């Protein structure tokens, strides 16, 4: 295919208008809101912007999704029951800060009853300890391995996989000041962008940006100790901020 | 936190068995089954690589976790009902080939009865259809996706996303060779260099992980510019290869 067109955002809408009618002719009385996200819900939607939308159905133990392309754009549907919605909205994930922004901008096309400002409100409503928790996994789980993984590429090789690893850790680290501030990003190209700007940020992470964000990404030396740096300036963070993770146990369970 | 420490197959072995034994006190007779996997299950483990675990229960609402850290080290244990992961050995999806390796590379510790052969038989017992549309569906919902997104950057930007997407897509082309050859990776570093190794590339690729593999992210120009051929190089190949997805519908559904 000649992949995506450049579309106005009124021949998105458009688009957006011609399947919320069809969603109706289909599923008619199981529907219970329709919404668009991304770009075009921000109304930020660029040339070669997609859509995605999100449906929220009556119908119970719902939860599909339907996604295509007409080879010339692309277009992706989720359909939820009002529960699966809520539980989902209600979750502070790793990546929390990529993902749930979703919910904060919406942009209502059909509502048979404020579905989505529920939503919204319940995204808006996590309590502040699921935050921390969710730092605490994000540390064991993701930042202790790439960790490990990085310092054998030292060892053993190979630097072919550092130019990926740091940038997946760039990224974790957004996620960790994103799930810290309880900040949503706009878009995943923004991601670093706005991450480099908030307050509390870890020692050695705004250099490592660098790197990430300029694409110099190929003396290995260099990008050895940042991520070095960078892992230090965060066992501090950690403690200073409180997000202390449990190494007592050898045998957690 | 000092974060990964090193250590010998030894060492890692010795915390296998501690876990092999609490394992075998704290469920007994519903334990089924209990595996290494990851680079100390085929033994190509490092300095600072970390324990993976993995082990199979009677019970039918099987399927939790423990993943932990002591500041020097990480061990992660799996629980399933056999059920459950079975049908989990038998699941392509688009990252298939990073993730399947698993169910391949066993380092059987325990076993009551060869479950930890089911598993492999069911990994490898997969239908080509199955790949098939696993291929379909990355093209769509992902490297279509990656396709406006280097377009809009080449418009509006931003190039500090440029080297980070790059990357993005060359793991997905990637993920695209395996399934395209059955083929599963040992581990996440070894991705690139194993894949670029392959037959039948896609026109493109090659180049394209050269960039992402030196770490050479730095041009923009050039990158685009690579990338767009990747493209291309995709749109012959499905044509080639059989790949290819009914776009006439506008609305599909
Ligand atoms: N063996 C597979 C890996 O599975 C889990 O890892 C974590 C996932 O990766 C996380 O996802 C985050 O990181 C991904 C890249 O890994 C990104 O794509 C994603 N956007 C991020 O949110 C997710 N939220 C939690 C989960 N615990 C294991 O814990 C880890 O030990 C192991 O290595
Ligand atoms: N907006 C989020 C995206 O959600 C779905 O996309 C897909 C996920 O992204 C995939 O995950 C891939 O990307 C991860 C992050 O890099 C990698 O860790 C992983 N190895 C990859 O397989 C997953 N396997 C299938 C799923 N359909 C939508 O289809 C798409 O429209 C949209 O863009
Ligand atoms: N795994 C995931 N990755 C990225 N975005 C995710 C996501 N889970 C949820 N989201 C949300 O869903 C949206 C997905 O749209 P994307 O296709 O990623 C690009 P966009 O940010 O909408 O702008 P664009 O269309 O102009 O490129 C994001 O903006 C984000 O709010
Ligand atoms: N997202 C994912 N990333 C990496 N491996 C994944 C994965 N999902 C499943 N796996 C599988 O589970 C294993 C866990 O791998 P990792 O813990 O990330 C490092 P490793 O491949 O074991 O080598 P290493 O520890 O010596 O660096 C992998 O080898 C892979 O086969
Ligand atoms: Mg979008
Ligand atoms: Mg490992």
């Amino acid at each position: 295919m000649n992949g995506p067109i450049i579309m106005t955002r009124e021949e998105r809408m458009k688009i957006v208008h011609e399947i919320k009618e069809r969603i109706l002719d289909k599923y008619g009385d199981d529907v219970k809101a329709i919404g668009v996200y991304g770009s075009l819900g921000r109304q930020t939607d660029g040339p070669y912007s997609d859509i995605e939308m999100m449906c929220v159905m009556s119908t119970e133990e719902a939860e599909f999704s339907h996604e295509w392309t007409t080879g010339e754009w692309k277009v992706e549907v989720n359909f939820y029951s009002e529960e699966i919605l809520l539980d989902y909205a209600s979750q502070v994930e790793s990546d929390w800060p990529l993902t749930h922004g979703q919910f904060f901008s919406i942009l209502p096309i059909y509502d048979s009853g404020g579905y989505l400002e529920k939503v919204y409100q319940t995204a808006k409503s996590v309590e502040a300890q699921t935050f921390h928790d969710a730092i605490c996994a994000l540390i064991v789980e993701e930042l202790f391995e790439y960790a490990g993984k990085w310092r054998n590429i030292r060892v053993q090789g190979p630097t072919t996989f550092l130019p990926s690893l740091t940038v997946q850790v760039a990224m974790a680290g957004a996620m960790l000041i994103g799930l810290h501030h309880r900040i949503c990003y706009t878009t995943s190209a923004s991601v670093l962008t706005e991450a480099v700007k908030q307050s509390d940020l870890p020692s050695g992470y705004d250099h490592l940006c660098q790197f990430v964000m300029s694409g110099q990404l190929s003396d290995s030396e260099k990008l050895l100790e940042s991520l070095e740096n960078f892992w230090n300036g965060i066992q501090e963070w950690t403690e200073r901020h409180g997000y202390i993770v449990d190494v007592s146990k050898r045998i957690p369970f």
